[PDB]
């Protein structure tokens, strides 16, 4: 199951939806904007 090619070093930043991370504060300190709503939007959607 679970599984992971050798790297992932130290990572700088990391999201709460997506979980991404940003080398810079400044692109996600927009990012994390863009994480206003649209949650709970996958069954019995569209
Ligand atoms: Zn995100």
């Amino acid at each position: 199951g679970s599984s992971g090619s050798s790297g992932s070093g130290k990572k700088p930043y990391e999201c709460k939806e997506c979980r991404k991370t940003f080398i810079q504060i400044g692109h996600l300190n927009q990012h994390k904007r863009v994480h206003t709503g649209e949650r709970s939007s996958g069954p019995s959607s569209g």
